[PDB]
DNA sequence: GTCGG
DNA sequence: GCTGATGCGCC
DNA sequence: CGACGGCGCATCAGC
């Protein structure tokens, strides 16, 4: 827990400015500090200590002088008290209810848990799943769980087409002891960035998912982007398992190292290292590597064979996907 | 809130 | 219907 | 003082 009490703070400050101020690069200023304070070798005995690290400024370094004094931040337990701001940094822990959402169930009145639930016809879709696994989905998922899970998914898609490939990417491809959720990238070579040759390759694999009983409720669906719920079959007289979200992205198959770099992440190495990209002239999504021409806009995308290959134009050494943590 | 022209 | 903007989601 | 990562799906306003 080497300066928990200081990453703790920030992120607490970070949640703040996305939830209430809805102030994203506030937000992300805060989460880039935690993260560089979080990989720090010693525990941080001054601002002026944390300044020197990039990511940290006067602000923050300020902020940790007070931290470090008192073991306190006024800002925070002023916020913790105003009634505003801890309503909506609740009901933004539902899934589906963002920023603006609670700000308007607050005008409105909707406050609670119990606000919540007497409100249902006030909830779209997301949101009433949300809410149905509120408990559910704040509940971490062991690794041992997670294999389980990849064993379902793995061969359920291999029941619909042996040419699917199914990887488990997010914190369990960093080799995390313990994810949020369960992401998985799917390629089928019918899926291409040259051609579509088969409709319906997400929605096949959604429909085998639900009709083993995994997947049990939707959130969202198109044609490359599956957001739902999924839940591992329990024993005989055993408590049933909590239900867990699941993501499915299914990726152009020549597109799979750029497809399989975003999903692993973690985000804030995603925007670090596509931060880093536009320094270096180049721009990074799921799909590709471009380089950026004369006047800023992106060029025709670069050969890419490997995970490694993309690091390298940008020239950072590679980062085994267990680095890529925070 | 921080960084780099 | 379609297109474009916005909210909320993913890493 | 401008830029800050990049894009999928749901929803709604305007034509
Ligand atoms: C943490 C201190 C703040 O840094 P940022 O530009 O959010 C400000 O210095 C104080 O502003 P406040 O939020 O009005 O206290
Ligand atoms: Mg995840
Ligand atoms: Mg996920
Ligand atoms: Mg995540």
């Amino acid at each position: 827990t080497l300066n928990g009490g200081i990453t703790d703070m920030l992120t607490e400050l970070a949640n703040f400015e996305k939830n209430v101020s809805q102030a994203i690069h506030k937000y992300n200023a805060y989460r880039k500090a935690a993260s560089v304070i979080a990989k720090y070798p010693h525990k941080i005995k001054s601002g002026a200590e944390a300044k020197k690290l990039p990511g940290v400024g006067t602000k923050i370094a300020e902020k940790i002088d007070e931290f470090l004094a008192t073991g306190k931040l006024r800002k925070l337990e002023k916020i913790r008290q105003d009634d505003t701001s801890s309503s909506i940094n609740f009901l933004t822990r539902v899934s589906g209810i963002g920023p603006s959402a609670a700000r308007k169930f607050v005008d409105e009145g909707i406050k609670t848990l119990e606000d919540l639930r007497k409100n249902e016809d006030k909830l779209n879709h997301h949101q009433r799943i949300g809410l149905k696994y509120f408990g559910d989905f704040e509940k971490r998922i062991p690794r041992e769980e997670m294999l389980q899970m990849q064993d379902i998914v793995l061969n359920e898609v291999k029941k619909v087409d042996s040419e699917y490939i199914a990887t488990v990417c997010g914190s369990f491809r960093r080799g995390a002891e313990s994810s949020g959720d369960m992401d998985v990238l799917l390629t089928h070579p019918s899926f291409t960035s040259e051609s579509t040759k088969q409709p319906k390759l997400l929605h096949q694999v959604v429909e085998q998912l639900q009709k083993v009983h995994f997947i049990t409720d939707t959130l969202s669906k198109g044609e490359t982007k599956f957001m739902g719920v999924c839940q591992l079959p329990s024993k005989n007289d055993e408590k049933e398992y909590p239900h867990r979200r699941i993501d499915i992205r299914l990726i152009p198959k020549d597109q799979y190292y750029c497809g399989v770099l975003y999903f692993t992440g973690s985000d804030i190495f995603n925007k670090n290292m596509r931060a880093h990209a536009l320094e270096k002239g180049f721009t990074i999504n799921e799909y590709t590597i471009r380089p950026l021409g004369v006047t800023g806009v992106a060029g025709e995308p670069l050969p890419v064979d490997s995970e490694k290959d993309i690091f390298d134009y940008i020239q950072w050494k590679y980062r085994e996907p267990k680095d890529r943590s925070e």
